[PDB]
């Protein structure tokens, strides 16, 4: 049994504070089990901690390509199907080593007072857009949006041509403020510290809920899935799995949309919200066609190769 916490590594700010409101309290109520909410999730965090052999993290929330990483250097315990019971979440989800929980979009969003009539990805990157510019700390979503400011067909992104996404970025990088994690931005949206940002859905609407004068549109957006995880040598990797099983059901799936505006991967939590929430989610057919869903496959193959470009590269 649980004679400490369950430790959970996740991504901090507006999203931590929902997975904790969905999730972590009510497993912690329902078990009886004592739930804590960490920060530091990622690839390079996992891999420096099961490789060291002194794992403090018994459950990962993963984005596709830090999962697809993970995977690849054997970093996961295989996910206990005899525990985690789910069949309405679809089988593609339910992969060995991970359970995928959530469908997040990642948009363009801007500051109303400075751009009252919106910002499309080609401004974001038009030099001549004077503006406070925000990207995401990694590769990853940053070249996908780059591409699709830039023209590429969002039916054309895969295989990435990172050539060019980098020569795009080339284009505003005098004006891009920082490459940052998604608490980090929220804050700056909330501070009024940028104006043009590409950040995940929820975290976009969580800061206009908390009086931030913000926009957004779907145009180049990127969809990804994000993943319940356990490190290999988590200490409670039994009690995740519980965990796990726990998130994954109707109605804390349907709880997590409710405060944040991120989708379930539970077929059965949709019926359960507001019919307006499908028109907030990636998935719905109009937002869809404007942008992309990130390609797990290709950042899987790709992803060393183009992390030892882009740390050279957001370093000048
Ligand atoms: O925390 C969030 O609201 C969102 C929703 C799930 C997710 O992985 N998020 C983080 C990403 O949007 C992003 O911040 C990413 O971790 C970094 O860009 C590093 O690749």
């Amino acid at each position: 049994h649980m004679m400490a916490d369950l430790v959970i590594s996740s991504y901090g700010g507006s999203f931590q504070d929902a997975q904790t409101k969905a999730y972590f309290d009510p497993y912690a109520k329902a078990s009886g089990v004592k739930v804590t909410g960490t920060t530091g999730t990622g690839y390079a965090k996992v891999k420096a901690m099961v490789e060291s052999g002194n794992v403090t993290w018994d459950v990962i929330s993963a984005e596709s390509p830090a999962f697809a990483s993970e995977v690849k250097d054997g970093l996961l315990e295989p996910i206990d199907y005899s525990v985690v019971k789910a069949d309405n979440v679809p089988e593609n989800f339910r992969t060995k080593y991970g359970v995928g929980y959530m469908v997040f979009g990642t948009n363009l969003a801007w500051n109303k007072d400075k751009f009252p009539n919106g910002v499309t990805p080609a401004q974001f990157f038009d030099p001549n857009v004077k503006g406070r510019r925000v990207l995401p700390s990694d590769a990853t979503y940053s070249l996908e949006f780059a591409l699709m400011g830039d023209g590429v067909k969002p039916a054309d992104l895969y295989p990435l041509d990172v050539k060019r996404a980098l020569k795009v970025i080339d284009r505003v990088k005098d004006q891009v403020i920082g490459y940052k994690g998604a608490s980090d931005i929220q804050a700056l949206m909330q501070q009024g510290e940028a104006d043009i940002v590409y950040a995940g859905t929820g975290r976009i609407k969580n800061a206009i809920k908390a009086g931030a004068n913000w926009s957004y549109s779907w145009e180049g957006a990127l969809a990804d899935t994000e993943y319940w995880a356990v490190p290999k040598g988590a200490p409670h990797a039994a009690e995740a799995m519980k965990f796990i099983n726990f998130a994954v059901q109707a109605e804390p799936q349907a709880e997590l949309t409710r405060v944040i505006a991120y989708g379930p991967t539970n077929v059965d939590a949709l019926r359960l919200l507001d019919p307006a929430v499908a028109k907030d989610l990636p998935s719905y057919p109009a937002n869809a066609k404007l942008g992309a869903v990130l390609n797990s496959k290709w950042w899987n193959d790709n992803y060393d190769a183009v992390k030892a470009e882009w740390t050279t590269y957001i370093m000048q």
